[PDB]
Protein backbone atom coordinates (compact mmCIF):
# COMPACT_ATOMS: atom_id res chain seq x y z
CA UNK A 1 0.00 0.00 0.00
CA UNK A 2 3.07 2.51 1.07
CA UNK A 3 4.01 4.31 -2.08
CA UNK A 4 5.81 6.98 -0.75
CA UNK A 5 5.19 9.54 2.34
CA UNK A 6 2.38 11.01 0.99
CA UNK A 7 0.69 7.79 2.11
CA UNK A 8 1.18 8.38 5.60
CA UNK A 9 -0.78 11.44 5.36
CA UNK A 10 -3.76 10.87 8.25
CA UNK A 11 -2.23 8.03 9.76
CA UNK A 12 -0.45 6.83 13.28
CA UNK A 13 2.61 4.76 12.66
CA UNK A 14 5.25 3.29 15.06
CA UNK A 15 8.66 2.68 13.99
CA UNK A 16 11.82 1.46 15.78
CA UNK A 17 15.82 2.02 14.76
CA UNK A 18 18.41 -0.87 15.03
CA UNK A 19 19.35 -0.08 19.18
CA UNK A 20 15.48 -0.51 19.69
CA UNK A 21 14.36 3.01 20.39
CA UNK A 22 11.13 3.83 19.41
CA UNK A 23 9.42 6.57 17.10
CA UNK A 24 5.52 6.94 17.28
CA UNK A 25 4.08 9.38 14.65
CA UNK A 26 0.81 11.25 14.03
CA UNK A 27 1.21 12.53 10.19
CA UNK A 28 -1.49 14.91 8.97
CA UNK A 29 -2.97 15.41 5.63
CA UNK A 30 -0.53 17.85 4.90
CA UNK A 31 2.50 15.61 5.86
CA UNK A 32 3.00 17.38 9.27
CA UNK A 33 4.66 15.02 11.52
CA UNK A 34 4.33 15.06 15.21
CA UNK A 35 4.64 12.57 18.10
CA UNK A 36 7.14 11.17 20.51
CA UNK A 37 10.53 9.59 20.41
CA UNK A 38 11.54 7.19 23.36
CA UNK A 39 15.51 6.49 23.44
CA UNK A 40 16.38 3.35 24.84
CA UNK A 41 20.29 3.49 23.06
CA UNK A 42 22.08 1.41 26.61
CA UNK A 43 24.24 3.71 27.97
CA UNK A 44 22.90 7.15 26.56
CA UNK A 45 20.82 9.18 28.79
CA UNK A 46 17.40 10.11 28.93
CA UNK A 47 16.00 6.66 28.43
CA UNK A 48 12.84 5.46 28.39
CA UNK A 49 10.76 8.46 28.68
CA UNK A 50 8.70 10.17 25.83
CA UNK A 51 10.13 13.07 24.35
CA UNK A 52 8.49 15.39 21.69
CA UNK A 53 9.30 14.89 18.44
CA UNK A 54 8.80 17.64 15.47
CA UNK A 55 9.33 17.04 11.50
CA UNK A 56 7.30 17.05 8.29
CA UNK A 57 7.03 14.45 5.35
CA UNK A 58 6.62 15.21 1.81
CA UNK A 59 7.09 12.68 -1.44
CA UNK A 60 10.10 10.78 -0.87
CA UNK A 61 12.11 12.68 1.94
CA UNK A 62 11.57 13.09 5.91
CA UNK A 63 13.36 15.23 8.33
CA UNK A 64 12.09 15.49 12.48
CA UNK A 65 13.59 16.92 15.57
CA UNK A 66 13.85 16.01 19.38
CA UNK A 67 15.58 18.19 21.76
CA UNK A 68 16.41 16.12 25.01
CA UNK A 69 14.52 18.19 27.56
CA UNK A 70 10.79 17.14 28.94
CA UNK A 71 10.72 18.68 31.87
CA UNK A 72 11.60 15.11 33.69
CA UNK A 73 15.24 14.40 32.46
CA UNK A 74 17.48 17.21 30.19
CA UNK A 75 20.39 15.68 28.22
CA UNK A 76 21.88 18.99 27.53
CA UNK A 77 21.65 17.70 23.96
CA UNK A 78 19.29 17.79 20.60
CA UNK A 79 19.00 15.20 17.66
CA UNK A 80 17.59 15.87 14.08
CA UNK A 81 17.15 13.36 11.76
CA UNK A 82 16.70 13.23 7.50
CA UNK A 83 15.82 10.50 5.74
CA UNK A 84 14.20 8.53 2.56
CA UNK A 85 11.79 6.10 2.22
CA UNK A 86 13.39 2.40 1.50
CA UNK A 87 11.15 -0.61 0.07
CA UNK A 88 12.88 -3.54 1.29
CA UNK A 89 12.34 -7.00 -1.43
CA UNK A 90 11.08 -8.52 2.03
CA UNK A 91 7.89 -6.37 1.46
CA UNK A 92 8.66 -4.03 4.23
CA UNK A 93 8.71 0.06 4.72
CA UNK A 94 12.01 1.54 6.36
CA UNK A 95 13.13 5.39 6.83
CA UNK A 96 16.88 5.40 5.91
CA UNK A 97 18.04 8.23 7.72
CA UNK A 98 21.42 10.48 8.92
CA UNK A 99 21.23 11.87 12.36
CA UNK A 100 22.91 15.53 13.79
CA UNK A 101 23.66 15.34 17.45
CA UNK A 102 24.61 18.71 19.29
CA UNK A 103 25.55 18.29 22.78
CA UNK A 104 27.22 20.43 25.56
CA UNK A 105 29.34 18.27 27.64
CA UNK A 106 32.67 18.64 30.08
CA UNK A 107 34.34 19.98 26.48
CA UNK A 108 31.60 22.46 25.76
CA UNK A 109 29.67 21.98 22.42
CA UNK A 110 30.27 19.00 20.12
CA UNK A 111 28.63 18.12 16.99
CA UNK A 112 28.32 14.51 15.60
CA UNK A 113 26.51 12.72 12.43
CA UNK A 114 25.77 9.09 11.80
CA UNK A 115 23.53 6.82 10.10
CA UNK A 116 19.63 5.46 11.79
CA UNK A 117 17.47 2.96 10.17
CA UNK A 118 13.82 3.04 11.10
CA UNK A 119 11.71 -0.21 10.57
CA UNK A 120 7.93 0.26 10.51
CA UNK A 121 6.50 -1.71 13.12
CA UNK A 122 3.11 -3.57 11.63
CA UNK A 123 1.34 -3.39 15.30
CA UNK B 1 23.20 39.76 29.82
CA UNK B 2 23.04 38.35 25.84
CA UNK B 3 22.00 35.23 25.25
CA UNK B 4 21.00 32.82 28.37
CA UNK B 5 19.07 29.80 26.25
CA UNK B 6 16.62 29.26 23.87
CA UNK B 7 13.40 29.04 26.11
CA UNK B 8 13.41 32.62 26.97
CA UNK B 9 13.40 33.67 23.01
CA UNK B 10 9.79 32.16 23.61
CA UNK B 11 7.25 35.73 22.40
CA UNK B 12 10.05 37.05 20.76
CA UNK B 13 11.03 36.33 16.93
CA UNK B 14 14.87 35.84 15.94
CA UNK B 15 16.62 36.00 12.69
CA UNK B 16 19.60 33.89 12.02
CA UNK B 17 22.02 34.24 8.80
CA UNK B 18 24.33 31.45 7.99
CA UNK B 19 27.99 31.62 5.87
CA UNK B 20 26.10 30.60 2.71
CA UNK B 21 23.66 33.70 3.07
CA UNK B 22 20.71 31.66 4.32
CA UNK B 23 18.34 33.67 6.32
CA UNK B 24 15.95 31.84 8.79
CA UNK B 25 13.07 33.74 11.16
CA UNK B 26 12.10 30.87 14.20
CA UNK B 27 9.28 31.46 16.87
CA UNK B 28 9.69 29.41 20.28
CA UNK B 29 7.15 28.04 21.98
CA UNK B 30 6.86 27.88 25.58
CA UNK B 31 7.43 24.52 25.56
CA UNK B 32 10.55 24.77 23.61
CA UNK B 33 8.49 24.18 20.28
CA UNK B 34 10.26 25.81 17.19
CA UNK B 35 8.17 26.93 14.32
CA UNK B 36 9.33 30.06 11.50
CA UNK B 37 10.50 29.91 8.33
CA UNK B 38 14.25 29.51 5.68
CA UNK B 39 15.08 30.99 2.89
CA UNK B 40 17.98 29.10 1.19
CA UNK B 41 20.73 30.96 -0.80
CA UNK B 42 23.44 28.10 -1.05
CA UNK B 43 24.95 28.80 -4.58
CA UNK B 44 24.20 25.68 -6.55
CA UNK B 45 21.14 24.77 -4.89
CA UNK B 46 17.39 25.12 -6.08
CA UNK B 47 14.62 26.23 -3.88
CA UNK B 48 16.68 29.70 -3.64
CA UNK B 49 14.97 32.83 -2.18
CA UNK B 50 11.39 31.92 -1.05
CA UNK B 51 10.17 31.28 2.59
CA UNK B 52 10.04 27.02 3.25
CA UNK B 53 8.21 26.36 6.98
CA UNK B 54 10.78 25.24 9.70
CA UNK B 55 10.02 23.28 12.36
CA UNK B 56 12.13 22.10 15.19
CA UNK B 57 12.51 22.03 19.19
CA UNK B 58 15.16 23.84 21.11
CA UNK B 59 15.98 24.21 25.34
CA UNK B 60 19.04 25.39 27.01
CA UNK B 61 21.97 25.96 24.81
CA UNK B 62 20.44 23.18 21.89
CA UNK B 63 18.75 23.43 18.86
CA UNK B 64 16.94 20.89 16.37
CA UNK B 65 15.24 21.92 13.26
CA UNK B 66 14.47 21.05 9.80
CA UNK B 67 13.41 22.15 6.19
CA UNK B 68 11.03 20.10 3.87
CA UNK B 69 12.16 21.66 0.35
CA UNK B 70 8.50 22.22 -0.56
CA UNK B 71 6.37 25.33 -0.22
CA UNK B 72 3.77 24.84 -2.80
CA UNK B 73 5.64 27.05 -4.95
CA UNK B 74 9.40 25.22 -6.27
CA UNK B 75 9.39 21.52 -4.36
CA UNK B 76 13.50 20.44 -4.85
CA UNK B 77 12.16 17.06 -3.70
CA UNK B 78 14.46 16.97 -0.39
CA UNK B 79 14.29 17.91 3.42
CA UNK B 80 17.74 18.81 5.66
CA UNK B 81 17.70 18.70 8.86
CA UNK B 82 20.04 20.56 11.64
CA UNK B 83 21.26 20.17 15.35
CA UNK B 84 23.45 22.67 17.13
CA UNK B 85 24.57 24.11 20.31
CA UNK B 86 24.68 27.95 20.84
CA UNK B 87 28.12 29.88 20.78
CA UNK B 88 28.53 33.48 22.61
CA UNK B 89 30.63 36.00 20.81
CA UNK B 90 32.73 38.68 21.81
CA UNK B 91 30.15 41.87 22.55
CA UNK B 92 27.01 39.80 23.88
CA UNK B 93 26.19 38.00 20.25
CA UNK B 94 25.33 34.27 19.51
CA UNK B 95 25.57 31.26 16.93
CA UNK B 96 24.10 28.52 16.34
CA UNK B 97 27.37 25.90 15.48
CA UNK B 98 25.09 23.39 13.60
CA UNK B 99 25.68 19.75 12.10
CA UNK B 100 23.09 19.31 9.04
CA UNK B 101 22.24 16.21 6.56
CA UNK B 102 20.64 16.61 3.25
CA UNK B 103 18.37 13.57 2.51
CA UNK B 104 17.25 13.68 -1.75
CA UNK B 105 15.46 11.46 -4.04
CA UNK B 106 16.30 11.38 -7.82
CA UNK B 107 16.68 8.51 -10.44
CA UNK B 108 19.40 6.19 -8.12
CA UNK B 109 16.38 7.15 -5.51
CA UNK B 110 17.70 8.37 -2.21
CA UNK B 111 21.20 9.96 -1.31
CA UNK B 112 22.14 11.83 2.13
CA UNK B 113 24.88 14.58 2.22
CA UNK B 114 26.17 16.11 5.37
CA UNK B 115 27.84 19.53 6.29
CA UNK B 116 28.25 22.46 9.17
CA UNK B 117 26.72 25.58 9.26
CA UNK B 118 27.21 28.39 11.47
CA UNK B 119 24.21 30.55 12.01
CA UNK B 120 24.64 34.19 13.32
CA UNK B 121 21.41 36.31 15.46
CA UNK B 122 20.92 39.41 13.78
CA UNK B 123 18.83 42.04 16.12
Amino acid sequence: GFTDFDSLSGTSTTWVNELGSVMTIDVDRKGGVTGYFVNNAPGTGCRGLPYDLSGHAHGSTIAFSVVWSNGIADCRSATSWAGYARKTFGGGVQIVTQWSLAFVGKAGGKIETGQNVFTYQAY
